[PDB]
């Protein structure tokens, strides 16, 4: 790319860039602190054992956090953890506490 770049681009500030991070995107080498703030799922039809993490009486695992474990992702609450999946792992909404 010889020619330069436009610079129309307004507000920048750094990381958080839309409201939602899905329960992965947050989780870093280091177990953050994240929480999740929509656990919608449009999806035609996508349960599994995750059915239980719903049925926890939890839901957007509230305030919390997760810890990417190579290809596997945990979360870890204030006072509770629990093993979800990657793939629905990137379905809720989340974002930094």
């Amino acid at each position: 790319n010889p020619i330069p770049g436009l610079d129309e681009l307004g507000v920048g500030n750094s990381d958080a860039a839309a409201p939602g991070t899905r329960v992965i995107d947050a989780a870093t080498s280091m177990p953050r602190k994240v929480r999740i703030v929509q656990i919608n799922e449009i999806f035609q039809v996508e349960t599994d054992q995750f059915t239980q993490l719903l049925d926890a009486d939890i839901r957007v695992g509230s305030e919390v956090e997760i810890v990417d474990r190579d290809g596997h992702i945990t979360l870890s609450h204030n006072g509770k953890d629990v093993e979800l999946l990657d793939d629905l792992a990137h379905t809720i909404r989340i974002e930094e506490l």
